[PDB]
């Protein structure tokens, strides 16, 4: 039976630490610099407490429901509090315990993205109700569909590190919420921490320290850099001069945009995707909930452009056998639509259930 | 003869970097946000300078006296400035040089915990005298007894990553000192950095990237999360609402509390220990020297509960052969008592020697 | 043919992340705390945007020109946008893609050092012109000469991690620029981040997680610590008392000073070099462009003292066969002189070309 590679265990434990770093303190510092000063302490408390909450649900049933074998949409409850996972159980080339932690860290940042923005406007008890509903009925199933052999995986969807599961998912939940900057040095710092953490998010998504981790790494560096220049250029062109928030936003645009693609494309495609994401990001925000705007627009762009740049002819690792580019594009579009709709319905339901129970707006 | 595993070398060099990160800037930023503004620069200077000092003593004689073979209480002086350690010498499954650095990083954070709190009130020259006395006569011997095959090890004490050597040790030295918040975003940031660094502290304590590192990792995530919720819940129950400092304190409570236990217990036990530590932490502080209160109370709780949750029947890795739970508990209690008393006497002696030499209170 | 070691791939991807961390946000936070408050946002924007720029040039032609095989001074254009690098191509014991990223991260921090200081005083378009000229005509060739088998390598120059390529190179470019503190907690934080990142910079320079990485690690800890004490002592002796900025500056002095030496010397030599660098650093600044003063003086000192402490007799790894200490010293001095002069001429040319094109001073 399959044995764990200690190089892969080491790499993926470090990568997990780096993705946890994106939430505590990365996204908290990012939002903390954007939202109103009088609301900062409260937002940091909600982000910390709901981080804790997601860690606990994850171990309790969340991992089992996302990565256990179930149906197209849901796993199982065989792995309650990780029961029936032998300590020496291997998954891929690493101990399954490490897989549990790595996967849970992506749940954390996804919820962090939502809670940092709406903490300002949502009653504390209502944010907790929301997180439970939405993590369970939206993050878990969509993680299952994409990474847990569910519906979208079984149709060949390409999403290396979570254009759909993290970015579009959170953008939508966040925008349904929206519907219902005071310290820029602090914003830069959280962007920097998000950037560094994002190497574990992207490279670690290979599940091993191989050439695919290596390619995801370099593509992360290249797409972020290109998106920064693309945003800044567009800001200089429209606004006369670059801005710090413009630079940071560009960095996030390329990161988001390269997320579904990093392990599939060539550096040339990483560059193109970075430029397009930076401009699309800028275009989008022109039309702190802007954050969901960048994530949504840039994650859509990234997801689509994965179905293009994965092609061998464009420097990519190649589509699966018998899969033309037109097919892959169709599948990317279907994954994106399912994610938008599934997350929105569940977001809507989470917000309504909170509102009926405790009320939504902060008193 | 034993050969180094490059996966283990890589893992443990990264883990060391992460534990150094807990001090520079983690604990400095933590205290910097708590202590009075007019005292911050001075505290950061003392924490930086005494960090340097501990790094130097460690290489000079400290490593040799803690990890050389000696008696029950002290090692030797065979390893002055690491003499007689061949560059290719292996210890466990890593080069001994890496062991030297990893172990020294735990000395650093231990002293950081003490100096950040009392820098406010202690003359600079007096803090330096103190660090030399206490590192040498308390941290070194207790490290030797627990991790260097001394007294407590030879009786089977369980302390995976330093409930006794770091937490209770520093709590006591700190409280003997005490006897003789202005920027909460900064407090959150150092808590976040302590949390991330704490994965190298806990996982790296396996000495290898194996299933025990993996288990220590997951248990770290789970106990911190549970302690956060446990503290916050108790604060909501007693104070009407959660607070940011409450959340951060809870995070530290679970971290401390899971420290002696992380590599020995199951996630179920990690959860229980996290909840208890969060509440005990809150209970303790109710009765910035609060920091030593959490470390002391939570490290005592963690140390005791290791002697319980290590049991195979409760999901743990199992006690040694022929060791009943009652026995392990007795040994945990004896280790805790020896640490409290040994550290206190030496703390007291360090403070008195400083006071007689240069005087203790800042002029 | 040579196969990649996954332990080395993991180690070096993490090390790269750590060196990128030194720039984003390390050096930005360092300068941000030093320069005038009204200039901070602008400096952070320029550091972020030129970081992006260096990442892009690097992938486009920069890597190929530095590490392709060419002549004594320049590589080639065989590796445009990494063309002709097979994804599974190995270099040393890691995938070449990882080598590309690791090497590019050193270009980034080098430019970060220059731009953080002069952003205050240089027109944005002029800093971009400058970076292109200087990275291409100075950083690339000097990287080629030292690490890409060019002139200085072929004569046996010792520079483990970039006393010449990074520190002296940037000091000079920076001082030619100069010729033509408001938040100390923020300065400490960036110093801390530079320190932690510097373990990937120094240890990762072994190209593998072996005993040399291990030695570079420990030597980093020891030289930084010793330089901190050496600076602080000199400040106490001259100024009556230590200061936070004094402590941070000392830390940077030892780091810079041990950079060319870390993988070649013994811990005893690491200690000596640390003390000398801390004092020389202090001496130098006595005679935020001080930053280039420390880097220049301390990098010169470090480079020279590598040619001394590498000796087997002084605990070092040993000079190459047939190389006496006097010879190695001669070669170190020649490398230092070539770097000073090459960088200055190119710096001067970059500043003049910018000035003739867009003008240099901020309007």
């Amino acid at each position: 039976p399959a044995v764990a590679d200690k190089a892969d265990n080491a790499f993926m434990m470090i990568c997990t630490a780096l993705v946890l770093f994106m939430t505590i303190p990365g996204i908290a510092l990012f939002y903390g610099g954007l939202i109103r000063g009088k609301n900062v302490l409260s937002m940091l408390t909600q982000v910390t407490v709901t981080f804790a909450l997601v860690c606990i649900l994850w171990v309790v049933y969340g991992y089992s429901l996302a990565f256990g074998e179930g149906n197209n949409f849901f796993g199982n409850i065989n792995w309650l509090m990780l029961k029936n996972i032998e300590l020496t159980a291997v998954m891929g080339s690493i101990y399954q315990y490490i897989h549990v932690a790595f996967q849970g860290s992506f749940a954390c940042i996804t919820v962090g993205l939502i809670v940092g923005a709406l903490a300002e406007r949502i009653r504390f008890s209502a944010v907790l109700i929301f997180v439970v509903v939405w993590l369970t009925l939206s993050y878990i199933p969509i993680a299952h569909m994409v990474w847990g052999g569910g519906l979208l995986a079984s149709h060949g969807a390409l999403d290396f590190a979570g254009g759909t599961v993290v970015a579009i998912n959170a953008a939508i939940a966040g925008l349904v919420g929206a519907y219902l900057p005071h310290n820029l040095p602090m914003v830069f710092t959280g962007t920097a921490i998000l950037y560094i953490g994002w190497f574990g998010f992207n490279a670690g998504s290979a599940g091993t320290a191989n050439e695919i981790a290596a390619l995801a790494f370099v593509n992360t560096v290249v797409a972020t850099a290109a998106a920064i220049l693309g945003w800044i250029f567009g800001e200089w062109a429209l606004r006369g001069k670059p801005s710090l928030l413009g630079a940071c936003s560009g960095a996030i645009a390329g990161l988001v945009g390269v997320t579904p693609a990093c392990g599939y494309i060539g550096v040339g495609g990483a560059l193109i995707i970075g430029v397009v994401a930076g401009l699309a990001g800028l275009w989008g925000v022109t039309m702190p909930c802007d954050v969901f705007g960048v994530h949504g627009v840039c994650g859509i762009v990234g997801c689509i452009m994965t179905g293009i740049f994965a092609a061998s002819s464009l420097g990519g690792v190649g589509f699966a056998e018998g899969v033309t580019m037109g097919h892959q594009l169709l599948v990317q579009l279907e994954s994106i639509a399912i994610t938008i709709v599934w997350s929105g319905v569940v977001a809507f339901i989470g917000y309504k259930l909170a509102d009926l129970t405790v009320g939504l707006r902060v008193p």
